[PDB]
C-alpha cells in the first residue's frame, strides 16, 4: 500500500486563504495547508475539499491551537483534513490512533538533529516524513536507504532541476510554496 500521492510530484504548499484560491483551480490533487488560525480552520479544510483538494495539514502551525494530543484529537475528530504534519512525535502517534496519515516534519539541521531525528522516526513509525530543506539531494538519499519510509522533500526549491535531483533520490514528492512551478511539472 503506496502512499496516495502517487504521481503527483508537486504537491503545493499555502501560506495564505489566497494561495488556497490560487491552487484550487490546479490538477494536482494533494495540497499543504502552512500557517492557520483555529478560527477559520474548519470552513478552510472542508472548503478546499469542496474543490476535490484532498489536505495535509501542519498541526504545529495553527494559530491559537497546542500540538497537544487533545490538539490533535480535534484535529482528527472535527477538523478532519486528509493528512496531519507535525515535529512532534506525540502527535505522530495520536494521529495513527485515528488512522490519520502522520508525516513527520525533520529539520537537516546538524549531524545531532539528524541522529535525535532518525531515532524519533524510529520510535512513532510515521506513515511518512518531509525532510527540509529539499535541496540536499544525497541527505534525502541517506536517509530513504535507512529504513524505508517513504519520504517528501520540501523547503528552497526553486527550479524544476532540483525537484527532479531530489526525487531521484529516493523523495516520493516534493511540497513547495514556490508559485512559478506549481504548473510547471
Amino acid at each position: 500500500l503506496e502512499l496516495p500521492f502517487s504521481n503527483q510530484s508537486i504537491i503545493p504548499a499555502a501560506h495564505n486563504q489566497k494561495d488556497m484560491e490560487k491552487i484550487l483551480e490546479l490538477d494536482l490533487t494533494y495540497m499543504v495547508m502552512l500557517e492557520t488560525h483555529v478560527a477559520q480552520l474548519k470552513a478552510l479544510v472542508k472548503y478546499a475539499q469542496a474543490g476535490g483538494k484532498k489536505v495535509l495539514l501542519h498541526a504545529d502551525l495553527v494559530n491559537g491551537l497546542k500540538n497537544d494530543d487533545y490538539a490533535i484529537d480535534f484535529l482528527c475528530t472535527e477538523i478532519c483534513p486528509d493528512g496531519i504534519i507535525s515535529t512532534r512525535g506525540n502527535a505522530i502517534m495520536k494521529a495513527k490512533q485515528h488512522k490519520m496519515l502522520a508525516i513527520q516534519r525533520l529539520f537537516m539541521i546538524d549531524s545531532s538533529a539528524y541522529n535525535k531525528g532518525v531515532a524519533l522516526i524510529q520510535k512513532v513509525q510515521p506513515d511518512c516524513i518531509e525532510l527540509l530543506p529539499g535541496i540536499i539531494p544525497e541527505q534525502v538519499q541517506k536517509m530513504t536507504q535507512k529504513l524505508h519510509i517513504p519520504v517528501i522533500a520540501g523547503g528552497l526549491i526553486e527550479t524544476s532541476e532540483q525537484v527532479n535531483q531530489v526525487i531521484a533520490s529516493g523523495a516520493i514528492a516534493v511540497t513547495t510554496s514556490n508559485k512559478h512551478l506549481w504548473e510547471g511539472h
